[PDB]
């Protein structure tokens, strides 16, 4: 429950955690910063893998994504994407499959020979 691993806290005997998450923070706007309690509201939009660059991306549902981030909430490094974002900025994430991607992985680990990147934004906090 106190983030072992990355989060969740599931998969291995927790504290095991893949970290590859990975991180750029690109801008910072309206004045909070989604961090735990936090209420979220954000989009990503996620490139190649599929096809080559910008595409979609899994929090790309037309809506922005309203929940409440604090510890454990989602998979091994969706709190670690929000955790920092602040309102009216910008990121780049990269997505892993032992991670972000479906934590099962197509590729060798879909990533490096593809080019997973979720540019998110934040829009509102709590």
């Amino acid at each position: 429950g106190a983030m072992a691993l990355e989060r969740p806290e599931i998969d291995f005997p927790e504290g095991q955690p893949p970290e590859y998450l990975d991180i750029t923070d690109i801008t910072e706007g309206d004045g909070p910063e989604a961090v735990k309690g936090s209420n979220v509201s954000m989009h990503y939009v996620g490139v190649s893998w599929s096809t080559g660059e910008e595409f979609d991306a899994s929090w790309n549902r037309g809506s922005t994504l309203d929940f409440t981030l604090g510890t454990g909430r989602v998979i091994k490094g969706w709190d670690m994407g929000i955790a920092g974002m602040k309102v009216g900025g910008r990121r780049k994430l990269v997505i892993p499959p032992h991670l972000a991607y479906g934590d099962r992985s197509p590729s060798p680990a879909i990533k490096p020979g593809e080019t997973l990147i979720f540019v998110v934004d934040l829009v509102g906090v709590g």
